[PDB]
Formats: structure tokens, sequence, C-alpha cells
């Protein structure tokens, strides 16, 4: 059991190892710093009231656990995971530790033009993560391009992958639908990938009645087909009240993109999240032939997810996680 210092950072306090030097807020909280034990630089991050609701420590338990099962290039994964309390009875703090990333995405559309080469690498390794994170059944609800970490190489690494902008929902998750899949994270990667190759929004919608407006105006109104599987005498309904639209042309209305890209988007951006494209389906397009490799788009592990779907008290995830943090094994 390492040596702690403690320091004072804006207003919120930490007391991390001295194998960690330099802590500098980036943004619970996040702060940047220094492994000697490696010399790589680092995301410390401190989780903010761990164990206050039960809502908090479900969720903390959560974390924890997904992070500690992820394991791949390009899906954000544990380092070190730290408590500066001993046995369970102080626990009460968890800072997480992982591969400092330093850019998001956001800050990238907002610096660069960006070569179609850019968003062929970039969404490559979206769906890379993707793919992987899918493999263990996990789905993850809010890709967009502030949970995509990019470092100055132009490598990219999905953060807070199965926690939880309007603008990168499905609509299927606009409409609520308590119960839908993992092409949800498709759409995403549909409005992301749009706005690398075009420099706006695709969708910015002011609301979420706005939004299923703006999806619309692109890719029509739905086919009795699809309106039939809307569980409504009248949610459904309405949609029809908003006016009846022509699904647009992609190829207009992405002129100038690579028409490969474009075929691609025709795919992930189905209003039908059966027709939708999957992970490791649309790393075989060929927009990404120069990147793609079958025996290089690993699987994961199958992970245990029974924890979701029952109720604790405080005291019984505090301990789990505890549980959690002292069994944990470093990587290579
Ligand atoms: C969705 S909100 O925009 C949001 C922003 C940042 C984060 C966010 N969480 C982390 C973070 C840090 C350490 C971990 F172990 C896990 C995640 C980072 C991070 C990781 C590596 N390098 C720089 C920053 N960013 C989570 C949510």
């Amino acid at each position: 059991r390492p040596t702690f210092y403690r320091q004072e950072l804006n207003k919120t306090i930490w007391e991390v190892p001295e194998r960690y030097q330099n802590l500098s807020p980036v943004g619970g909280s996040v702060c940047a710093a220094f492994d000697t034990k490696t010399g790589l630089r680092v995301a410390v991050k401190k989780l903010s009231r761990p164990f206050q609701s039960i809502i908090h420590a479900k969720r903390t338990y959560r974390e924890l656990r997904l992070l500690k099962h992820m394991k791949h290039e390009n899906v954000i994964g544990l380092l070190d995971v730290f408590t500066p309390a001993r046995s369970l009875e102080e626990f009460n703090d968890v800072y997480l530790v992982t591969h400092l990333m330093g850019a998001d995405l956001n800050n990238i559309v907002k610096c660069q033009k960006l070569t179609d080469d850019h968003v062929q690498f970039l969404i490559y390794q979206i769906l890379r993560g993707l793919k992987y994170i899918h493999s263990a059944d996990i789905i993850h609800r809010d890709l967009k391009p502030s949970n995509l970490a990019v470092n100055e190489d132009c490598e990219l690494k999905i953060l807070d992958g199965g926690l939880a902008t309007r603008w990168y929902r499905a609509p299927e998750i606009m409409l609520n639908w308590m119960h839908y899949n993992q092409t949800v994270d498709i759409w995403s990667v549909g409005c992301i990938m749009a706005e690398l190759l075009t420099g706006r929004t695709l969708f910015p919608g002011t609301d979420h009645i706005d939004q299923l407006k703006l999806i619309l105006r692109l890719v029509g109104t739905p086919g009795a087909e699809l309106l039939k599987k809307i569980s409504s005498e009248s949610a459904r309904n309405y949609i029809q009240s908003l006016t009846q639209m022509p699904k647009m042309n992609f190829a207009n209305v992405f002129i100038g993109a690579n028409p490969l890209a474009v075929d691609l988007l025709e795919k992930m951006l189905v209003l039908d999240s059966d027709k939708r494209i999957t992970a490791a389906q649309a790393l075989a397009h060929a927009y990404f032939a120069q990147y793609h490799d079958p025996d290089d788009e690993p699987v994961a592990d199958p992970y245990d997810q029974s924890f979701e779907s029952r109720d604790l008290l405080i005291d019984e995830w505090k301990s789990l996680t505890y549980d959690e943090v002292i069994s944990f094994v470093p990587p290579p």
C-alpha cells in the first residue's frame, strides 16, 4: 500500500499515490498527470459522490465494472483503480486511471478542415470500438462527439460506453421506446460522420420534437411498414400529423463527399432499426478498404450484467465496488 499525497484542486480535493505527479485539471473530475511508474501521461478521474444515493452507488459499480472489462485499443479502459482509504469502513472514494487523450472530437470539427481519409480513419475507429462493445452485449446510448477521445495522433477511443446532446440520438430514443437495440449507436455514428464530412451538425434540433422533424426532412416519413410498429392508437399518429415528406437524396444532401461514404450514410441513417447496418457489417464496407482487416477487429469476452438487474442497498453496492477495487489486476 503506496504513499499518498493530498492536495486541493479548485474546490475538489485530491488524494492519490506518488506514482502520479503534476495532477493538472482537464475537467466527477478529471486531471492530467504523469505516471512515474511507466513514464506515460495519464488521466486520473475522481468520482464525485460515489455512494451518495443508491443511484450513485450502483452507477459507481457500473462504471467500475465496465471500465474493468474494456480491453481494446478503440475503447477507454483501466490502467489503475485506487482508493485512499483502507478497510471497507472508510471507503468513500474512487479514482479511475486511463491513458491520457487530451482532445475530444468536438475540438477537431472546430479546429481542422478534415480530409476524406480523416473521417475514414476516425469513423473506422469508432466502429472498431463499437463492435468490441456490441460483442459484449453493451450498447452505448450516448455516442456523440464529446464521448470520443482523440489524441494529437488522430487515435480515438470511446468514452462512457454503457453508463447512461439530443443531436446524436436515434429517433427511437427520442420516442422513449423503453426497449430497443445496438443499432442506436449506429444512428449516432451516422450523425457524427455526416458532420465530420460537412462541418455542420446534421440534425441541430432545438428540442425533442424539432429533432424528429429535422430527421424527417431528411430520411422522410415512414412507410406503413414502419408506422405499424409504433405502439400507439396515438403516440404514432403524432408523426403523421407533421406533414408528409420526400426522402431527400443523400447524394445531394451530401454533394462533394466521397460517394463511398455517402452510400455508407444511407445505411447507417435508416429510420428502421432493423435495416440499420451493424458495426461488424459497416467495417466490411468499401469505405474502410484502406484500414479494414478482418483478423484485427477483435470481439470481447462476455460481460456479466445481471447486476444491472436488481436493487441493493448503498451498503451492498459500496461493498461490491470495494471488492472490485481491490480485486484489480493491472495490464502489461
Ligand atoms: C459526456 S461529457 O462531455 C464527458 C467528458 C469527458 C469524460 C471523460 N472521462 C474521462 C476519464 C478519465 C479517466 C478514466 F479512467 C475514465 C474516463 C476522460 C478522459 C480520458 C482520457 N483522457 C482525457 C480525458 N474524459 C466523460 C464524460
